């Protein structure tokens, strides 16, 4: 109050123990950066400090917040020059798993480590024994631990668990999964636990769902509540044609006897404004544009058609708003803040532009070095 958030050189143990640590950029002496926590309705007061030798800023990914705080240089603020600072101060209005990252993380390799989790707590959280954050990323790391259309097949992927804590058989765990990769889509199979997906992208779903077949595109989150059903570690698996790849695990020791069986509860809802009908806009996949995609009056509904006529899937992130993906049948599906449009595919989204200001719509071609559309509200 304010917590200092210092972007700086750091080291991280990415490769296994006994193998070399990896030099990179991070926050506050590590990567991932610190877990930022606040109760729904409360103020995050963050003093950002740039010790990385180049222009920077921080995006709070999924925060439906004051525009001045969104972290988009040349649109929402001046870039934070090296050696400079920026005071980020906003109320978080929705409970859930969010994250934060340098504004240029999707297209600057040096910014690889410049991210961390942002947790907005429910006023009365659900009954769980452990609340763990699972950040899944992949890496191309040389023989001595230095970070290395990529030419490369994805090789070293890990699920980083925060905190690393021993869990008991019979514990009820909340697992906050975050795909923090910029360029990789991760199917994620859970092993050793039983329960349900209870939120996506920080937004609680009405009826909790099986987690089988779960896929996370870049920047997407899923919350899982589940019971630890065995003595084997909890495992996070990336299923592949060549067999399962182990992302990581939560070691299990001992047993919980005091917890009696129960339904996996649903999360309390966040305020979602029902769409009505809107200005059809279409956007096809191919330093900001001089004019916006559209300039809305506050509170209007929009249907955006996203046309991907390239050979590569694009990750799509809309700032300051959540939106509905539209299913194969024409109506509302997942409410997300980040979506994925596969190559040669079209996806519609539906958004109620209720948050005022100038909001990046960021489309990133996976595996490609990008560097820019927006919406006026």
């Amino acid at each position: 109050a304010p917590v200092e958030l210092v972007a700086q050189p750091v080291n991280a143990q990415i490769l296994p123990e006994g193998e070399p640590a990896t030099p990179m950029l991070g926050f506050n002496g590590g990567t991932p950066g610190p877990v930022l926590r606040a109760r729904q309705g409360e103020v995050f007061d963050i003093r950002f400090q740039n010790q990385i030798g180049e222009g920077s800023a921080v995006h709070w990914h999924g925060l439906r917040i004051d525009n001045a705080m969104d972290g988009v240089p040349g649109m929402t603020q001046d870039v934070v020059e090296a050696g400079g600072e920026f005071e980020y101060s906003f109320r978080a209005p929705d409970a859930g798993t969010f994250w934060y990252h340098s504004h240029n993380r999707s297209w600057e390799q040096v910014a690889k480590g410049l991210y961390g989790p942002l947790i907005v707590e429910e006023p009365t959280p659900p009954d769980v024994d452990h609340d763990l954050i699972i950040m899944i990323d992949d890496w191309r790391i040389t023989e001595n631990g230095v970070l290395a259309h990529q030419g490369r097949l994805g090789n070293f992927a890990r699920a980083l668990v925060e905190p690393v804590t021993p869990v008991r058989r019979g514990d009820r765990v909340r697992l906050r999964l975050i795909n923090v990769a910029t360029d990789r889509i991760f199917p994620v199979e859970l092993e050793g636990v039983e329960g349900k997906v209870v939120a996506l992208d920080g937004m609680p779903i009405v009826d909790p769902q099986e987690f089988s077949g779960l896929i996370l595109a870049p920047a997407q989150r899923a919350d899982i509540i589940a019971d630890v059903i065995t003595d084997a570690p909890i495992g996070f698996v990336f299923p592949t044609r060549d067999g399962p790849y182990l992302l990581g695990e939560i070691p299990v020791k001992g047993a919980n006897t005091t917890r009696q069986p129960s339904e996996i509860p649903a999360l309390p809802p966040n305020e979602v404004t029902s769409p009505d009908m809107g200005s059809a806009v279409s956007l096809t996949l191919t330093g900001l544009t001089d004019t916006p995609l559209h300039s809305f009056e506050r509170g209007q509904t929009a249907r955006i058609r996203l046309v991907n006529d390239t050979r590569f899937p694009h990750g799509i992130h809309l700032h300051g708003h959540h939106f509905f993906e539209v299913g194969a049948d024409g109506n509302l599906g997942a409410l997300r803040d980040t979506t994925l449009v596969d190559a040669g595919e079209t996806r519609d989204i539906v958004c109620v532009f209720d948050n005022p200001g100038n909001w990046l719509l960021h489309c990133h071609m996976l595996g490609h070095q990008a560097a820019k559309t927006w919406v006026e509200v």
